[PDB]
């Protein structure tokens, strides 16, 4: 029932989800002055060297690059993590038009659309039981701004127009997630909590200061998917991202400057 419409959208969620107005929600907004920088945090290690992605899906909300996480081959750690964690899926958040469609913001500012890649944490065995740990996942977000485009993002977008509408998938692999890192893995960090339903208190977010660009064309593809199924009416899948949250109790820290 959950998504982003006036009847049904994040305004709606906590009817269903009551975690909604919790203590831990995300995404926040991002205040980079009053960020504090902790000399103490590592550097981000990112290991996506073996990463083995397996299938693409539209699944109503967005869509998603699913990884074999059946073994230690592309990982998160380092940066606030004590533990190791495993890349079980990525899924992008965006807008209807340039401005808008990031989840977290800097200094209010919004950008065109938020990569997650989303890890949890060994320790727990699998997604399932991790989502049920305040420990239990990383999810490395990344800002994409327009401008030229990411040659590593094209494989992607190629391979949309395969899945248009909500329960269709395709094979897809080989596919290297190091193509849309930025060059510098500078970091803010705070805990958090899914963004979509079930909004579990779970992620220790990890957010990139640096955007990657993409071009105007590449994000156009991402607007012509499809929140409906193929038997049904057409609401193109744009505006897909939760607003900032309350930050509460918590205190945002920064690894750099
Ligand atoms: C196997 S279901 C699954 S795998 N990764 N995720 C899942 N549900 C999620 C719901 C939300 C997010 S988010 N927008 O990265 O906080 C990631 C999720
Ligand atoms: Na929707
Ligand atoms: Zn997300």
């Amino acid at each position: 029932h959950w998504g982003y419409g006036k009847h049904n959208g994040p305004e709606h969620w906590h009817k269903d989800f009551p975690i909604a107005k919790g203590e831990r929600q995300s995404p926040v907004d991002i205040d980079t002055h009053t960020a504090k920088y902790d000399p103490s945090l590592k550097p981000l290690s990112v290991s996506y060297d073996q990463a083995t992605s397996l299938r693409i899906l539209n699944n109503g909300h967005a869509f998603n690059v699913e990884f074999d996480d059946s073994q230690d081959k592309a990982v998160l750690k380092g940066g606030p993590l004590d533990g190791t964690y495993r890349l079980i899926q990525f899924h992008f958040h965006w807008g209807s038009l340039d401005g808008q469609g990031s989840e977290h913001t800097v200094d209010k500012k919004k950008y065109a659309a938020e990569l997650h890649l989303v890890h949890w944490n060994t320790k727990y065995g699998d997604f399932g039981k991790a989502v049920q740990q305040p420990d239990g996942l990383a999810v490395l977000g990344i800002f994409l701004k327009v401008g030229s485009a990411k040659p590593g993002l094209q494989k992607v977008v190629d391979v949309l127009d395969s899945i248009k509408t909500k329960g269709k998938s395709a094979d897809f692999t080989n596919f290297d997630p190091r193509g849309l890192l930025p060059e510098s893995l500078d970091y803010w960090t705070y805990p958090g909590s899914l963004t979509t339903p079930p909004l579990l208190e779970c992620v220790t977010w990890i957010v990139l200061k640096e955007p990657i660009s993409v071009s105007s064309e590449q994000v156009l593809k991402f607007r012509k998917l499809n929140f409906n199924g193929e038997g049904e009416p057409e609401e193109l899948m744009v505006d897909n991202w939760r607003p900032a949250q309350p930050l509460k109790n918590r205190q945002i820290k920064a690894s750099f400057k």
